C-alpha cells in the first residue's frame, strides 16, 4: 500500500499575501559592512565595488606585478595592443616587444594570450583557435 506513502507534501511559505513574515532583525539596519566595503578597493570610496557574484580566486594569479585584463586587438599584430593593469592599479596598453614593469617583457601579443617573459621565464603554446595551424601568425604548425 502506498496510499499513504504516495503523499507530496509542500510548503511554498512566500506565496502568502498577508502582512505575516517574521520582521524582527534587519529592521533598522541590513547589516554592518562598514569595515567590509572600506576592504573592497577604498581607493575607490564608494561606487567600484566588485560584485559578490564576480569571485576569482586567481586560478593563475597575477605576479610580476602583471594583471591581464584584456588585449586591444589592431589592424596590424605589431600594433595590437595588451590591456595591463600593474599592481599599483594602474591600466595602460602596451605594444608587443615593450618591457612592462614588474619584471617581464612583451614577447608576442597573441589575441587569444599574450606571451610574457616573466623574470627572464618565457614558455611556447598554441592558441586552440586553429586545428589546422596551432601556431597562429609565426611559423605554422599543422601538427604538434
Amino acid at each position: 500500500m502506498a496510499h499513504h506513502h504516495h503523499h507530496h507534501v509542500d510548503d511554498d511559505d512566500k506565496m502568502t499575501y498577508v502582512r505575516a513574515i517574521p520582521v524582527s532583525n534587519t529592521k533598522s539596519i541590513a547589516g554592518m559592512r562598514e569595515e567590509n566595503l572600506n576592504y573592497i578597493f577604498n581607493t575607490s570610496l564608494f561606487g567600484v565595488y566588485v560584485p559578490a557574484d564576480l569571485n576569482e580566486d586567481n586560478v593563475k594569479q597575477s605576479m610580476l606585478n602583471v594583471t591581464l585584463v584584456g588585449i586591444l586587438f589592431a589592424d596590424k599584430i605589431e600594433e595590437s595592443q595588451v590591456i595591463i593593469r600593474s599592481a599599483s592599479g594602474e591600466e595602460k596598453t602596451y605594444n608587443v616587444g615593450d618591457k612592462i614593469p614588474g619584471g617581464a617583457t612583451i614577447k608576442r601579443i597573441m589575441p587569444g594570450g599574450v606571451l610574457v617573459e616573466r623574470d627572464g621565464t618565457l614558455e611556447s603554446l598554441s592558441l586552440p583557435k586553429n586545428d589546422l595551424t596551432f601556431e597562429p601568425v609565426a611559423k605554422p604548425l599543422k601538427e604538434e
